[PDB]
């Protein structure tokens, strides 16, 4: 999928875990989250166009992919283990990950 | 390993989970292919030989290996919290990621 | 972080696990690895910086830290179930990936 099309999946499903009361929402909406952020590694983004494919910005880019899945997948074990709050506490720190990004590359 | 040694053990692995009777076995296996998986991250297939190493080919392909990787870490966190039969299921399932590399570049 | 800081807290958290005492802190030192290793995958090393940003030693390079992650990925999964001796055998058994890259790169 296009990057903003996975872009829309995160922010879709970011909302989700925040409203959610259950378990099983959270932890579909996380495998709906990590599916979307490794195919947006995949992507060059506009503002990255002008720079070579393996640029330190695109390995950047790239790796900051790397950094949300991982997260994603702390709050997924956590969702896991019925621990609902403490999965959605850790879904809200994957936010820092989402600015740090955009500051660099939207 | 060479790509080829890594997809031999990805299938021989994939087979062992298949026919396993233990969850040692499935465990082993499936800890087995994530390596592999990672090893083969650093290969070129053939049908990519003379491209750039960061084409957005060549990066697709890199990320189909994080992909099934992390597919690979569902199964195994299945295998290891007892459930073989689902493990042995998800372990399946792995064959569309298998199979949507292999249309592309094998 | 830049290169070598990161190799630092690579260095200062194993030496944390092999002298903790308790599970959660070992779990909240592998987290500080597992971060350190991501931050580095972004760096160009000394030994390469006069190569290709597209060569197949920089793709190497990077693939190593998914490897070292994955491996600290099982690490800290007995962390958190409280396995406190077993993480720390599986922490110091990183150090073959430590070693590996080192003998190629350092
Ligand atoms: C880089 C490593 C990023 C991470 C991590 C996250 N996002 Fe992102 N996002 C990124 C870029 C480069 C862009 C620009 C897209 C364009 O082509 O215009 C975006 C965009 C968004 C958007 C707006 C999409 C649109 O409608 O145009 C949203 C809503 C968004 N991103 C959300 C989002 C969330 C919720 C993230 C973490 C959970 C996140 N992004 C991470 C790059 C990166
Ligand atoms: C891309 C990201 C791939 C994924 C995921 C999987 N495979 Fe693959 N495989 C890929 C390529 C480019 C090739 C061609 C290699 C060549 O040198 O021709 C292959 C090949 C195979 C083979 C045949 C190996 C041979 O000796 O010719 C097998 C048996 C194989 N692959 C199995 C396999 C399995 C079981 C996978 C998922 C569990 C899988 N592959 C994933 C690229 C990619
Ligand atoms: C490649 C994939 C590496 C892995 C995995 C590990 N290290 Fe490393 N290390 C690497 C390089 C290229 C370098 C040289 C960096 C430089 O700028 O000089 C290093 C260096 C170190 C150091 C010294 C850092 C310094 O102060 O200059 C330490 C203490 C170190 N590495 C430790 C370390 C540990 C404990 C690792 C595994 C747990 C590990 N490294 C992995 C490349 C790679
Ligand atoms: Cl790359
Ligand atoms: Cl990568
Ligand atoms: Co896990
Ligand atoms: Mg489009
Ligand atoms: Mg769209
Ligand atoms: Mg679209
Ligand atoms: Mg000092
Ligand atoms: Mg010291
Ligand atoms: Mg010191």
């Amino acid at each position: 999928a296009d990057l903003e099309d996975n872009m829309e999946t995160l922010n879709d499903n970011l909302k989700v875990i925040e409203k959610a009361d259950n378990a099983a929402q959270v932890k579909d909406a996380l495998k709906k989250m990590r599916k979307a952020a490794l195919d947006a590694k995949k992507a060059t983004p506009p503002k990255l166009e002008d720079k070579s494919p393996a640029s330190p910005e695109m390995i950047d880019f790239r790796v900051g992919f790397d950094e949300l899945a991982w997260e994603i997948h702390d709050a997924a074990h956590l969702a896991k283990e019925g621990k609902v709050k403490e999965a959605q506490a850790a879904a809200e720190q994957l936010k820092t990950t989402c600015n740090a990004c955009h500051q660099k590359y939207r």
